[PDB]
């Protein structure tokens, strides 16, 4: 994935979020600290917060990231799309995990009911654990893909099954 | 052969697990009937669980067959074959990589079962409901559910399970 | 596959062959009986026989199959093409086995050295034996695919590994 | 991690199987050298078999590692991961379904090893030679060869084997 996409992936709460534009940041709802009253030096009163289940969007009054251009955010993607999940791991390593996307689904995964777009990893038969699959610390990582000359962001990492083969992207 | 067990039934198909046990997709079963396979309903134990239905006959309908293993779905990552018959005489064993159990929105409608993706004519069509999902485990064939639903595109399918 | 393709698949020697046109029949070399001096009621002297290893083409002086139109025969297909192998089995059943095609290869398969286009079956993990894979009696069955509005024939079945997962198409 | 074993070497990469054993693709190895990893060649046992090369050091170069299982290819149908590193810091574990051992014509040239097809950025590039092919078997990781060649398209790859 391009360096400009990796620059938008930001360590946040118990996981990650992603800058869509200078004023719009998206994440997975459960990584946000429940007591938090201040984000990027701005009080809640100066932020419009739009929560749809495990999808959260923050729209700031001030340009927080003026180095960035606005890109396209869509509500999931067509069945069969191959996305990359933009995962940062311990030591400047960058893991763009390949995932074939499927239908919108409701599942029970460990102690949680989750709803979003399902997908199947294309990294191995080999996805139980950190080397070729996801870990709980990856929540909030963006799902991206290239369409003609444009990159699209279409959701944030919300959950993975015990085997690691199935993942769920929370969508706007 | 496995293929001899795949039988035309209602608006689709079903599968003989043994001489006495037949499995199908619930929505393909006729809603007006007094017998199946020549046996009165009173001689049949019918077990419905959402889109999965099992029939257990009092007499041997298919005595030519041996019993095989029936399980509730299969591990994620298993590559199943869906044993699709067409009225042309074509046999289409389609490869599907299986995923999680889930409630899925498949052309507007909520279907509960095991998700799968095709590895690929080369896809399912509506008249294919009830076809069995099978795989080879060591020396033994396993049947693990019945074809319930597919999206417009044909990447995503749903195996209804016991 | 269309009924017109199945009509061209013909029981022949120890396997199968395929009518490309009214005058051209293709097969796998090893299914032809070694003593044979007559084919479709025509003597050898009235047939042009072109053998390239496990690929054999017969061009007849008379129209043997005037019910048929000539179709396109090519020398294998691009890597990544999904072909159907047109296999007839015991009882009017028709098995168009799906195969993802790969590189031209030289292999040792059981007691034979074989050369042709390799492919991997898409019927299962499940291809050891007759139900979802090939058997020795399938040799000579055609490899076909659709390109825009045309069907193409691109070789004949020559061999399969012990697991059943890899097959070899003999090519012109 | 498995990834810490993947090391830049020559015109590509190699892999530490244990503190003393390093595997790579033969064509990536320098042809002008008096040492590797600080050890004189006289202190190194070099075993070449076509496009597969194994180095066995007299001293522990990577004492932080445990030995893992090295095998001569893998069964057909195994889904391997190729552990590709890029100089950007990207880690690209690519899924490949493995096929037969064969001599294959790969961009004009004959390469002997185990064929594979990608299940899919999303493919290999020339600087990737020497990356290991791995898979999980029960509880144990297995390495079964090194990346030797790929076609222009990226469907077909060749794993060089011991």
């Amino acid at each position: 994935a391009p360096p400009t996409l990796w620059s938008r992936v930001t360590k946040f709460g118990s996981g990650w979020g992603f800058w869509v534009s200078p004023t719009v940041f998206i994440t997975t709802t459960h990584v946000i600290p429940t007591s938090a009253k201040e984000f990027f030096g701005e009080p809640l009163t100066s932020i419009a917060i739009h929560r749809a289940g495990e999808f959260t969007l923050f729209r700031f009054s001030k340009k927080i990231r003026p180095d960035l251009t606005g890109m396209i955010l869509e509500e999931g993607c067509p069945e069969g799309t191959v996305c990359s999940v933009l995962i940062k791991r311990d030591s400047g390593e960058l893991l763009p995990l390949a995932v074939r996307m499927g239908a919108i689904a409701s599942m029970r995964i460990q102690g949680r009911l989750v709803h979003g777009q399902s997908g199947m990893l294309l990294t191995g038969a080999n996805a139980k654990g950190m080397d070729l699959g996801t870990i709980p610390g990856d929540c909030g990582a963006p799902y991206v893909y290239k369409r003609a000359n444009d990159w699209v962001v279409c959701g944030v990492h919300a959950a993975a099954t015990k085997s690691g083969n199935t993942v769920v992207c929370a969508v706007q």
